RNA sequence: GCAGAUCUGAGCCUGGGAGCUCUCUGC
């Protein structure tokens, strides 16, 4: 169960890409949709090609999810969903 | 505790990967 929120969850990412470059590249491509609060690439026991992009506005997440769904990124089609739980930290 | 680290540290769980623990580093 997911519903629109600030955070998109991306997998099927190319796991050979260095994490720093991956973050820069995700930021460059997804910043077009709106301001990004953070990009998380969680460390796991093995590389699994997963990341979260946290937008400042939900509409940005909505349009990013629609527009980039299945779009090639480093030669792999992105699989995007809304995050099950918003990663936004509104403190 | 917080933040980081493995196709370039490790053991598990899973067996169609949005899982757990450890170790190391800084604070």
């Amino acid at each position: 169960e997911t519903r629109p929120n600030h955070t998109i969850y991306i997998n099927n990412l190319n796991s050979k890409i260095k994490k720093d470059e991956l973050k820069k590249s995700l930021h460059a491509i997804f910043s077009r949709f709106g301001q990004i609060l953070d990009i998380l690439v969680p460390r796991q026991r093995t590389p699994r090609g997963q990341a979260f992009v946290i937008f400042k506005e939900v509409s940005s997440a909505t349009n990013a999810l629609r527009s980039m769904q299945g779009f090639p990124f480093y030669d792999k089609p992105m699989a995007i969903q809304y995050a099950k739980t918003d990663k936004r930290i509104p403190a």
